[PDB]
Order: C-alpha cells, then structure tokens, then sequence
C-alpha cells in the first residue's frame, strides 16, 4: 500500500519519495516543498492518482520552447506567430545597429512589431 | 536477491554495478557518481525497479 516515487522537475526539493498509494500528484509536490520561481504548474495533474514507480515530472516556463531573441537565426525568429521574414529580419537588423534588447518591451522600438504583435509573442520569448 | 547492472550514458562513472535485486535505479546511478549536467532527466526514472542483466541507459538533451 506504499509507493516511490521520483519527483523530480521544478521543485523545491527533488527526490525519491516514499508515500501512500492513496496519494495524488499535489501530495506528492507539497512533500517535495512545492514549485520553483520557474515551474509551470499549467502543464501538471495535481489530482492524478499516485501508483509506484511513478515518476512526476514539472516543467519549467517554457519547455526548450523559448526564442533567444538576442541569439535567433532569421529561420528561428519568423518561427513564431506574426514573425515573418521582414520582420524577422528587421529584429535581426536591430539586434546589430542599436545593440540587443534589454527587456521584451524593447520589441516595440523595431518596425513592425506593435503593441499588438508584442502581444501574441510575449510567452516564447527569452530576453537575457 | 543479487542484481548486476550496466549503467551508460550521462553518468559521471558509467559501466557494470552490483546492487541488491530490492534497489532502485536511485541506487544504481548512485554508484556512477550520479547523473551529468547533459542528462535529459525526464528520460531517466529513479524510482523504477531494477533486475540482473538490467541496462540503464541516460540519454542527453537532444538525442
């Protein structure tokens, strides 16, 4: 009626646990200390039943799914939504004139990309 | 009761380990120095059983 589990991803403590069969994904996450600054709870079950063996994965924000929009090749930017080749490859002529972007808000100052367009694409985005 | 494994991939000490046939594969990798930085750990369960003759691969991030 016990079960190991390998809770490991964005949590606080990482581990193999030892629990009751009875308890479920969040019981599991709370013995671990729960989620880190860069977990993505969306993407889990917390009411999945636990079984042993099991192994409980939380991703992190992202995930992996990230453009570096600093570091992006053309082919790697216009893989986004909106982002096409001229405005992939006016990113990409801002990256090297006025120097690269300190925040995803400096998006805007590129031509093309608005407030609206800055919207859809905020979410895969990865502004060191 | 005797389990003789082989650990490969992202491993800090890969190759054959003995451990009891009662162990995790928690333990297994523990005897190889544990995982790398390159390990995908999400291709890798700790808490799964382990038998003789058993291999144990870690795969890396991109394979």
């Amino acid at each position: 009626k016990t079960a190991v589990v390998d809770v490991k991803g964005a949590v606080a403590n990482p581990g193999v646990y030892e629990v009751a069969a009875d308890a479920r994904v969040r019981d599991a996450i709370a013995l671990a200390g729960g989620l880190t600054d860069e977990a993505d709870e969306t993407k889990v079950n917390l009411a999945a039943k636990v079984h042993d063996e099991m192994m409980i994965y939380v991703p992190k924000k992202g995930e992996g799914m990230q453009v570096a929009i600093n570091t992006a090749t053309e082919e790697e930017l216009m893989q986004l939504p909106g982002i096409g080749p001229a405005k992939a490859n006016a990113i990409i002529a801002y990256r090297e004139e006025h120097g690269p972007f300190r925040r995803v808000e400096d998006l805007l100052n590129v031509t093309g990309i608005g407030e609206k367009t800055l919207e859809k694409l905020k979410p895969y985005l990865l502004v060191p």
